[PDB]
């Protein structure tokens, strides 16, 4: 048995900032503080203006990234679970949910700009972190990319759901996991944009 009247309800994912890539410089902006975030998570009502392609998102327990591609705001399942995302009209239910791919997706919020899938097949990739780092990545497989310079896994923590981009800024994939050997990250694993387009069809 269970006491249903006391049964808690998980809050919504909340947009708390963005990675600005419109100008010549990449920098992160915070659009909502902790206090406002928690109330927005429980209300599901977020009246703030949304801009850009790469959002910073947070639950009450985790913070990560979400990327807009082909009208869908994508993130990772292990960060968002099955949660709604806050919006001006209230909590918005997931349009896509695939745990096998560690992928979820919502309707892209009004005011967001979607990235266009990459069609160049370039090996030179670039990972956008939550700190607005643009890290070069050499593509090694369908869902793998090698870090030109190995880093502590710390620097990539909280960047799942962020994008791997082509040289033209086209979306190549969604950062999902890291190839870690005892604390260091040598490569990254990502959801290919073609796997996104497969899920959408
Ligand atoms: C050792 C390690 C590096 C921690 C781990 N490596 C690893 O497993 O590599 C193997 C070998 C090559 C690919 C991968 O195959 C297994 C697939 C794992 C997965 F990703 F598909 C995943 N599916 C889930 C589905 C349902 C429920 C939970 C799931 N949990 C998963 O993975 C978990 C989480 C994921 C993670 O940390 N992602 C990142 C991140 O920043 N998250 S986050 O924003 O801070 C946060 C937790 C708030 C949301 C980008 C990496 C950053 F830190 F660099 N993990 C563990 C790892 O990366
Ligand atoms: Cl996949
Ligand atoms: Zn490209």
């Amino acid at each position: 048995g269970s006491h249903m009247a006391s049964m808690k309800k998980k809050g919504s994912v909340v947009i708390v900032g963005r990675i600005n890539l419109s100008g010549d410089t990449a920098y992160a902006q915070q659009t909502r503080g902790e206090e406002g975030c928690q109330e927005t998570s429980q209300t599901g009502r977020d009246k703030n203006q949304v801009e850009g392609e790469v959002q910073i998102v947070s639950t009450a327990t985790q913070t990560f990234l979400a990327t807009s591609i082909n009208g869908v705001l994508w993130t990772v399942y292990h960060g968002a679970g099955t949660r709604t995302i806050a919006s001006p009209k209230g909590p918005v239910t997931q349009m896509y949910t695939n745990v096998d791919k560690d992928l979820v997706g919502w309707q892209a919020p009004q005011g967001s700009r979607s990235l266009t899938p990459c069609t160049c097949g370039s090996s030179d990739l670039y990972l956008v972190t939550r700190h607005a780092d643009v890290i070069p990545v050499r593509r090694r497989g369908d869902s793998r990319g090698s870090l030109l310079s190995p880093r502590p896994i710390s620097y990539l923590k909280g960047s799942s759901g962020g994008p791997l981009l082509c040289p033209a800024g086209h979306a190549v994939g969604i950062f999902r996991a890291a190839v870690c050997t005892r604390g260091v990250a040598k490569a990254v694993d990502f959801i290919p944009v073609e796997s996104l387009e497969t899920t959408m069809r």
